[PDB]
């Protein structure tokens, strides 16, 4: 490891509070994608020229076209990228990518098959995993650990800052080899890696209102960046939502909106610290009228092992909490974000 003096940051554009997704360049001359950082996986991939046109994601966004980069290198391995919501298909591919200011080789995968649900709901294009080589689909290193090897980055470590974005503000930033304090207030807690390779930590306890209703003998909390919401099993989900009153429908839960201000708070039990949102925090409150229904930014999800069961901490955790990714020391510090 060696480090350097440079720290980089990649602006994020905020959709709708459940999208944050920032731009790369691929080969040359560089042609540019709205890609997810997601820390859930540890694979790169944007759509393909060659994805046949019949799978409309493939019509509705940004394809890489190998024949129009000079920089362009051939591998083809097939590849199956499997995440909890969806599927994507392709070949493995190697160019030069730009990632704020950073330039990187990089091999990653040319999508040819990306299914309508969810992709077609998707405003990125692709993906940059920024989780660890052991989570990463053939082996592929990952492109975080290229830009490390290049000893040019300050620290090995990468943070989050995702924004309550509502016109003309930044929708959210992530900074490589470092954090911005202007972004973040009080100090960092860290919570160790439970395990090698993911970003996932263990988790005391999930309290809603009163007392610790849920995770009451430890649970793993997984800290996904490429996620929308909050996410826990079926069982602790519908406990949870019992607690709320919520009436959970094909996708998510809802709660009457003249309803969602009054719901307690919920607070996870993380290393030292307890982390408390209040229901301005996971209420979509987008009317206060008993005749509508608002969403919930909590959600069930079941990841099957050897990652889950497991809690997952996205975008609606991160709004409020600051996240730095350390892989230097194998540990996830959070920080009050402003
Ligand atoms: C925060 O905004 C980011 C995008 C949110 O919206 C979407 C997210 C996904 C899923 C994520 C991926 C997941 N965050 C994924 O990383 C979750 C993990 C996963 O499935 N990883 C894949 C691997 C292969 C590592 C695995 N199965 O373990 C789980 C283990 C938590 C995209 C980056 C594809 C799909 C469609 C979306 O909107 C239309
Ligand atoms: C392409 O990539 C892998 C490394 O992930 C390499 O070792 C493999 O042999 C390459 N194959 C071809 C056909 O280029």
């Amino acid at each position: 490891l060696t480090l350097g003096n440079t720290t980089s940051s990649v602006i994020l554009t905020n959709y709708m509070d459940t999208q944050y997704y920032g731009e790369i360049g691929i080969g040359t001359p560089p042609q540019t994608f709205k890609v997810v950082f997601d820390t859930g996986s540890s694979n790169v991939w944007v759509p393909s020229s060659k994805c046949s046109r019949l799978y409309t994601a493939c019509v509705y966004h940004k394809l890489f076209d190998a024949s129009d980069s000079s920089s362009y290198k051939h591998n083809g391995t097939e590849l199956t990228l499997r995440y909890s919501t969806g599927t994507v298909s392709g070949f493995l591919s190697q160019d030069i990518i730009t990632v704020g200011g950073i330039t990187v080789t990089q091999m990653f995968g040319e999508v040819t098959e990306m299914p309508a649900l969810p992709f077609m709901l998707a405003e990125f294009d692709g993906v940059v995993g920024m989780g660890f080589i052991e989570q990463a689909i053939g082996r592929v290193t990952p492109i975080f650990d290229n830009i490390i090897s290049q000893g040019v980055l300050k620290e090995d470590v990468f943070s989050f800052y995702y924004n309550r974005d509502s016109s003309q503000s930044l929708g959210g930033q992530i900074v490589l080899g470092g954090s911005d304090p202007q972004h973040y207030e009080g100090n960092f807690h860290y919570i160790n890696l439970i395990k090698t390779g993911v970003w996932q930590i263990q988790m005391k306890g999930v309290s809603v209102g009163s007392s610790t209703l849920l995770c009451e003998d430890g649970c793993l909390a997984l800290v996904d960046t490429g996620a929308s919401y909050i996410s826990g099993s079926t069982s602790s989900i519908e406990k949870l939502m019992e607690a709320l009153g919520a009436k959970k429908r094909l996708f998510d839960y809802v709660v009457k909106c003249n309803e969602g201000p009054t719901l307690p708070d919920i607070s996870f039990h993380l290393g030292g610290k307890e982390y408390t949102l209040t229901s301005a925090d996971y209420v979509f409150q987008e009317s206060y009228s008993s005749k509508k229904l608002c969403t919930l930014a909590i959600h069930a999800m079941d990841i099957p092992p050897p990652t889950g069961p497991t809690w997952a901490l996205g975008a609606t955790f991160i709004r409020k909490f600051y996240t730095e990714f350390d892989r230097r020391n194998n540990r996830i510090g959070f920080a009050l974000a402003r």
